[PDB]
């Protein structure tokens, strides 16, 4: 047995909520004293994150709500699989390229590299996510 | 500026339940057919969350439950915590070398590592410290 | 369990007004007649507080003034401190070798790798998470 | 012509708070989990202060509250500066042999070592700190 639909619910919003606090905190070091390390590891999270295999969590019958627990999905995510796919594959493409710029402490590159992850992940929420 | 009490709460607890999720798919890895990229994709995540720095989500205001939102962290767990940060680290090194300095006895090189120190305690009071 | 919120804020303003104290002494040796015992044990005294562990002092509860008790800490002091405990590093070490153990593929030596990250995880917990 | 009577008043009790808070974390690591480099770090503390000169801060009208200040100091201490200056240098041994101790990690030597100065400070405030 995997994981509930509540389960999947619950653990998609959390890998979710995660990689917004870390892109929050490179917007802060690109919007004020830049720190290489501290960026260098919020780049990896990202990346790890959009490797990670989250299309799992989007199983049967985790379209709705489910017990407590509230999904912000939209119904059309199921129907478009093909183009989530292919949206989730270009996200991991930026994130990856994220992690390696980060790596090489250069404030400039990494604004482009924050930049191109960042209209990733909205993209897909304009789609897919209720507002 | 940043994160709210109970939004540290969440976001700790975010990253805490996605390493959960990973560990667990290491776990049906090794007890069923290993895929040896999954359980790569799975070790990265806990590494990189690792390495995240969530000891900026355990801010003061956090010991307790907030809003709706309930944590099960031991007052204990707080006192383990220290300032990592730039100054402090500036100040701890600068202090180090004022001590090393003055047990040679020699006062223009105390001098001069009296003023490091200084200036440590003004950057961190300028940024940290109330007027 | 430890100093109140109270005590904190009262034991953290103690160190530095004593540190404050020792700075003036050895300025006042370096503009006047020099003491080389005396400026080693002021600088011996700002060196030991300054490693004393003060972040234990900067504890929940200690961003505001409570009762009597007013502070001068800026809310943004907070977000810089991190979980500097055995247990945490345990976990980073264990989490970084399970990372390389894992890129290696061989399920044998993740089975072990993964156990010694499981130990970190339920260690802090049995410590430091409320059943 | 220096610190005014209060502002060494103020001084010397921060010294002493400051060393207690230090005792504090020594006598924890004993009835807790021993943590040798905290143990060493508060020992270098207790060592420092006792070695910073703080007669200094006993200034001719500092025998009373001053101001807002409330002082804790018993009049003989004044009158009986050579008894005084026994135990103190009673305490800086001790507080010596502590830090001594501490480096070497070895808790047996330290549990002894700290009762030591545990009394020495206690044998001054019998004499000279009202109850
Ligand atoms: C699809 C391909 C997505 C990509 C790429 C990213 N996001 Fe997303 N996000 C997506 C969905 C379908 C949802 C709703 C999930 C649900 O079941 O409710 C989300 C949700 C979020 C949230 C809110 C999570 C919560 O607290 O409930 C956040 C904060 C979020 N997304 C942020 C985010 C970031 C920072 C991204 C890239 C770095 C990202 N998302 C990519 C779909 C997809
Ligand atoms: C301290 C050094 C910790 C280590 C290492 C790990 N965990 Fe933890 N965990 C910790 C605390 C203090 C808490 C409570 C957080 C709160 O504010 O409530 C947690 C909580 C969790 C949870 C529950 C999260 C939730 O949904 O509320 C899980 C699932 C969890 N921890 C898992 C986890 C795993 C898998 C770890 C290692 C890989 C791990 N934790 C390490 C403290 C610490
Ligand atoms: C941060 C990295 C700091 C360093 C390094 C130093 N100081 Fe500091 N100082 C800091 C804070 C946040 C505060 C406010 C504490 C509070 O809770 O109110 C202070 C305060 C002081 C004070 C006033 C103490 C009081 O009686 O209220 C003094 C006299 C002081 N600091 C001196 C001082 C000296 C001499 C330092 C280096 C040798 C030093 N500070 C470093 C933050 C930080
Ligand atoms: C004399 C030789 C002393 C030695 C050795 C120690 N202490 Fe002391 N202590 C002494 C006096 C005269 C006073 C009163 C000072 C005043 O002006 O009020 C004190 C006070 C303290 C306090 C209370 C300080 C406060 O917050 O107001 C503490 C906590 C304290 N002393 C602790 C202490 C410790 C831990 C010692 C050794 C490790 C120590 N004292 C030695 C005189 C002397």
């Amino acid at each position: 047995a995997g994981l509930s639909p509540e389960e999947q619910i619950e653990t998609r919003q959390a890998g979710y909520e995660f990689m917004g606090w870390n892109m929050g905190k490179i917007k802060a070091n690109l919007e004020g004293e830049y720190n290489a390390a501290q960026v260098e590891a919020a780049a990896n999270v990202i990346a790890a994150i959009a490797n990670s295999g989250m299309g799992a969590l989007y199983g049967p019958g985790t379209d709705k709500n489910v017990g407590d627990v509230k999904t912000r999905v939209k119904p059309e995510f199921f129907q478009n699989m093909e183009d989530v796919g292919k949206i989730a594959r270009e996200f991991v493409g930026a994130a990856n390229t994220l992690a390696e710029v980060a790596a090489t402490g250069e404030a400039e590159a990494v604004k482009t590299a924050f930049g191109d992850v960042g209209a990733a992940c909205k993209s897909c929420h304009e789609k897919y996510r209720a507002k």
